C-alpha cells in the first residue's frame, strides 16, 4: 500500500474491519487532521430478500452494499467506488438472529477486504 | 382487527414488534398450520446514507423498507404492501453503534405498527 496514512469518515460498522485490513497493508489510521488520505463512506446498505420460497420461505439472499469516495486533502480522487457482498442465509436447528448477525459480520469483513484491496491498486489505476 | 389468527413468515427481526402489535389489535399469532392468515415478509432493507456533509459527514439518513404479502390459506389477497420509515441520525458525546442500533430498533417498531395498522384496514379496502 502506497500513501499509507488514512482517516475513515462514516461506515461506523465497517470501521474496525477496515482498520484491520489497512494495517495489514502497511498503512495507518489517524485523525482527520493528521492523515494524508480520507476514505468517506457515503452509503451502506443491507438488504435481506426472500430467495427460495417453496408461502413458506426456505432461504434468503443477503446483499451488503457499500459506496465510498477516496479524498486527498479535501479533493476527490478517482471515481466513487461501490462494493457488494452476497450470501445465502439458511437456518438449521442455532439462534436465528444470532446467525444472521454473524453472516452480516462475515460480510462486513469481506467488504472491508475488497475496499482496502482496491485502495492498494488505486494509484496504479 | 377482523380475521384475527396470523402466522408470520420471515422478517425475523420484525417478528416480535409485529406480534405485539397484532395482539394489541385483538389478533393472535400461531403456527402456519393453526392459522387462518399468513403475513409473508418478502424483503427487509436497511439503508444508511450520508446526509449533511459539510469531507466530514455530520448526519446520516436511515431508511427501513419492508415488503410483505398477505395470504389466505395459500392464496395472495390484496397487492404486496410496502412500508418505509425514515430517521436522521446524529451522534453526541453515547455509543455510536449502540445508538444507531437503538434507532433501527425504534424504526422496526414503527414499521410493525404501520403494517398491523394496514392489516386492520385490509378487509374494508
Amino acid at each position: 500500500l502506497t500513501y499509507r496514512s488514512w482517516h475513515i469518515e462514516g461506515g461506523q460498522a465497517l470501521q474496525f474491519p477496515l482498520e484491520t485490513a489497512l494495517y495489514q497493508a502497511s498503512g495507518r489510521v489517524d485523525d482527520a487532521a493528521g492523515a494524508q488520505m480520507t476514505l468517506r463512506i457515503d452509503s451502506v446498505s443491507q438488504n435481506k430478500e426472500t430467495y427460495t420460497v417453496t408461502a413458506v420461505i426456505n432461504e434468503y439472499l443477503l446483499i451488503l452494499t457499500v459506496e465510498a469516495q477516496v479524498l486527498k486533502r479535501g479533493e476527490p480522487v478517482g471515481k466513487p467506488m461501490t462494493v457488494s457482498v452476497r450470501r445465502v442465509l439458511a437456518y438449521a436447528d442455532l439462534g436465528k438472529q444470532e446467525e444472521e448477525a454473524a453472516l452480516w459480520a462475515e460480510m462486513r469483513q469481506d467488504a472491508a477486504e475488497q475496499i482496502v484491496r482496491r485502495l492498494t491498486f488505486l494509484k496504479a489505476e
